[PDB]
């Protein structure tokens, strides 16, 4: 499954498919973005199938409704939404486009990594850990980006020695997940990205 979105700001290309054989999808996602501002999400359950998906769509389902709120307190209510269950892996980014500003906090194995025309990348380490219930020390990143950054946000089933060549090559959202598609092909396990690309 594909869904692009375009604004003055950004352009959006999401990627989903499920491990082969599989009828529910451990992972999820939410993007929203209007003329101000995005909020994206990715997520990836604990366990397997449906019970990981109660997981992965709880996240989904708080990162809409309290889009409004910080990275850090988003993240904390999906934290305590996890009590009872089994968990996740999960990252949490907000953009303000007028400030070209972002903030990002992650705990788990999803994956973020933006290029910078100039050849700076963020790309932080992954944090130990999910999303238990239990307490966090989380840490949130703040920066400004600069216009032509290319951004994506990946699940564990993406593998790829090298993002930052992708990103850097491609022209568009379209382009790198297109260059992306041999790392699509075998399906061992959920895969899941949210492509951007900042004007
Ligand atoms: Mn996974």
């Amino acid at each position: 499954m594909i869904q692009v979105e375009e604004n003055e700001h950004i352009q959006t290309l999401v990627y989903q498919l499920n491990k082969e054989g599989k009828s529910i999808c451990g992972d999820s996602f939410f993007m929203k973005a209007d003329d101000k501002e995005l909020i994206c999400a990715v997520a990836d359950g604990l366990g397997s199938g449906s019970l990981a998906n109660e997981s992965s769509a709880a996240i989904k389902d708080l990162v809409e409704n309290y889009a409004s709120e910080d990275v850090e307190s988003i993240i904390e209510r999906c934290n305590q939404a996890m009590k009872n269950k089994r968990g996740a892996t999960a990252s949490i980014l907000k953009i303000n486009f007028e400030q070209r500003q972002f903030t990002y906090c992650s705990v788990g194995n999803v994956r973020f990594i933006l290029h910078s025309p100039s050849g700076e990348s963020f790309y932080p380490l992954p944090i130990s850990g999910y999303l238990s219930g239990k307490p966090q020390k989380y840490k949130t990143h703040t920066a400004t980006y600069e216009k032509g950054s290319k951004f994506i946000i990946h699940t564990d089933g993406l593998n790829v020695p090298d993002i930052r060549s992708h990103l850097k090559k491609g022209q568009s959202v379209e382009e790198i997940s297109n260059s992306l598609k041999m790392y699509t092909t075998s399906r061992k396990d959920d895969l899941t990205y949210i492509l951007g690309q900042l004007s």
